[PDB]
């Protein structure tokens, strides 16, 4: 029983069937954020999270120990949820930080972004892809220090990217397969460089490069890659910057920079 | 509970990826099952054992299912070290081979077997629950010795239930997820069209002398009916199979659709 191991405090936020509460651990005093997610009764049912998609969130969290993404401390289940004990990180949104300043330079910036480009750089190096890297789950831990750190969150669609040939193995054979099986092209790490692409474009200029009027609006930019460098929002960007994004825009991921690639880059090289 | 104190074990059946089965009976009952062992991922290991999501995500589907035409789970265990799935006992063997042992096989006997496929799979299909690995090896029969067999479908070891999809904003998602098309229910029906043609004919529509012809084959759907292997084969019966071997999922078959056409129902 979680409660009788941690205090449970206010509420802070809520997601996908999920609700995270702040807590402190008896004994130790240390404090945490408690992610109740509610879990689903019957496979048919469309409320609650399946037991298996927890587990791979779960599984996932479990492997992370680096500096620039949350971890997970402990794990509790009661009848109707399965608790994670995670780091309280208490610095709110990078965005939300950098809007109490009147300015941002190309280099404040690229401060912050080299730390983002740290923490995928492990996630990918663990073969996982987050596939929801946004602004909203860039965090900071503390926003009052001099150098805050980012903090990667929400692991909740985040996938393990096996190997090419761990997929055609469990056929046994290619006989009675299906076209759409023969064809297919999983999603893999190159979407988390993407997205990437969209935040730095967003960070350096305040743009969001492919938002129409309308979702479907939006989705349709994206999949043409229709966004442009228009001059009243990127005269104050180097020509670095503006490689840098375009060669993670790419429409495909094949072509597209790897996060290796991304940090070699000359751009991310001079600091 | 541990499953000693309530099963007896007895012989080894097979085995499964990290996985061993061993017939077994229920104490208190008498009624023999198959127990499947299934060797579970340590935090601290790669690549050995099961991963407990994979685990989860097939028992979740056994533990839905209730249909004559697909196997039952009876009961679940877990220790140290293993999972144990406590399954119904199929001991007919391969369709497909008792099909091999009969004198003659007509067309009518043959929609017959076919049609229990369709049961099952119009089951599976009605939970949203696609099995993926639709073959011969994977079609049994329960008791052999009677007079009628009855069809089990096994091996939900790649089966995934079935459903855009973003919640939030969609501003960062790159274009490959835009443009996501999962793999779908119409990937069995494909299957059952490959089973089909098999079935009546004992030759194989896609396959090549490697793999890449093989999956090149499939992709552009160039298959044929062979005069000598379908000389006796109905139009009918090959109307069926060309309404399932489409490249576009969409244009296929449905599994309601499949069961309502001329050749399955006019019998
Ligand atoms: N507190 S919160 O609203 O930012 C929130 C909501 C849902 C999930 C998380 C989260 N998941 N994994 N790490 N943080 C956070």
């Amino acid at each position: 029983m979680v409660e009788d191991h941690y205090e449970m405090g206010e509420e802070l936020g809520s997601g996908q069937f999920a609700i995270v509460r702040k807590c402190r651990q008896k004994g130790t005093g240390k404090e945490y954020a408690a992610k109740f997610i509610k879990k689903r009764r019957l496979s048919s049912s469309r409320r609650g999270v399946s037991r298996e998609e927890i587990e791979r969130e779960v599984n996932i969290l479990r492997e992370i120990r680096h500096p620039n993404i949350i971890t997970l401390h402990d794990i509790f289940e009661n009848k109707t949820d399965v608790v994670l004990i995670l780091e309280l990180v208490s610095g709110g949104e990078l965005f939300d930080f950098l809007a109490e300043k009147e300015s941002l330079t190309e280099d404040e910036a690229t401060q912050f972004l080299k730390q983002i480009l740290d923490g995928v750089h492990y996630l990918h190096s663990k073969r996982i892809a987050h596939f929801d890297l946004k602004p909203e789950n860039i965090m900071l831990l503390d926003k009052n220090v001099p150098n805050p750190r980012i903090k990667l969150i929400d692991f909740g669609i985040a996938h393990k990217i096996e190997a090419g040939n761990e997929f055609k193995n469990i056929f046994g054979t290619p006989e009675f397969v299906a076209p759409e099986i023969v064809n297919y092209e999983p999603l893999g790490l190159e979407a988390d460089m993407w997205s990437i692409g969209v935040i730095t474009y967003i960070l350096l200029s305040g743009a969001s490069p492919f938002l129409g009027e309308t979702k479907q609006e939006t989705l349709t930019n994206i999949s043409a890659v229709n966004y442009d460098f228009d001059e009243e929002y990127f005269s104050n960007t180097s020509e670095l910057a503006k490689d840098f994004i375009r060669r993670l825009l790419v429409k495909d991921p094949k072509r597209r920079m790897t996060i290796a690639q991304s940090l070699e880059h000359s751009w991310i090289k001079a600091i």
